[PDB]
DNA sequence: ATTAGTTTGTATGCAAACCATT
DNA sequence: AATGGTTTGCATACAAACTAAT
């Protein structure tokens, strides 16, 4: 089995998810990463640095720079624990939270549209493949 | 009192797409990273040697990338000096990319390197669930290529 | 010593805008 | 004019190397 055909095969699908993402919200000046952080901490209300690059499978380096043009922009706000003053947590400012409640539909929908013409079963039967491989490849 | 039309959670695929994904290019790097090459320039040469030429446009189809961000690694690319760009004089908008001499060293060395380091990602994973990964993600891909 | 983060350097991700060719 | 390509101006990809803080 040709695992390059394999890898283009998603480098295929997974582009074409997330730069429909671009796209949608091209008009908000938001980025797909940046739509995927609000979409997480919109869930998780706040998330240390690290689970987020869990949360992204992303280096810790990258999730710092977005984080950071984040804040710059306003939506997010960087905190420390009294306890541990290492950790760096991330949630909303007042417009994080008014953007995230206003665009809740769109965001939900800018994924869901994308495979729209599929049926529930052939997305759950790619999340068995996706998990199960993907545990597979992790040892 | 909205009512929110709950519905599937395609942004759980969209991040184990990512992670699936993630691992594999950056696993790539890894075992490259003694080469000196991104992943993408390690794409781009086995697109090179396994289909000779190549004009920009046919990589971006390949690679499923933008114009400009292959017209990025190409030039790039070109300065490492693995590839030669050229201009067939039939219709000169095109530019067509294959390996220079040094290149082509390089794409006969390591291709057993450039086999091996994607499928040993996939080692421990046995035939059916690839079969099944390629099944569900043709098709798939097939339905959200419509509109 | 150690771990969470941030910075730095270089290659990219894109659309839009710009250019050569048809 | 209309493409195929290239440039540009951003936000990012990582890993290393630096910086707090435990
Ligand atoms: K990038």
């Amino acid at each position: 089995y040709d695992c390059f055909r394999i890898a283009m095969l998603l480098k295929e699908l997974y582009s074409k998810t997330m730069y429909t993402v671009e796209e949608n919200f091209k008009e908000n000046g938001l980025t797909h990463q940046q739509i995927i952080v609000i979409k997480l901490v919109a869930h998780n209300q706040e998330l240390t640095i690290s689970q987020l690059c869990d949360e992204m499978s992303l280096a810790k380096g990258t999730v710092s720079g977005i984080i950071s043009r984040l804040e710059q922009i306003g939506y997010i706000e960087k905190f420390k624990k009294s306890n541990d003053k290492r950790n760096t947590y991330v949630k909303f400012t007042t417009t994080g939270f008014e953007f995230a409640t206003n665009f809740k539909i769109k965001m939900q929908e800018s994924f869901d549209d994308i495979f729209k013409n599929c049926d529930e079963n052939e997305l759950s039967d790619l999340v068995k493949n996706l998990r199960n491989i993907l545990a597979k490849v992790k040892e």
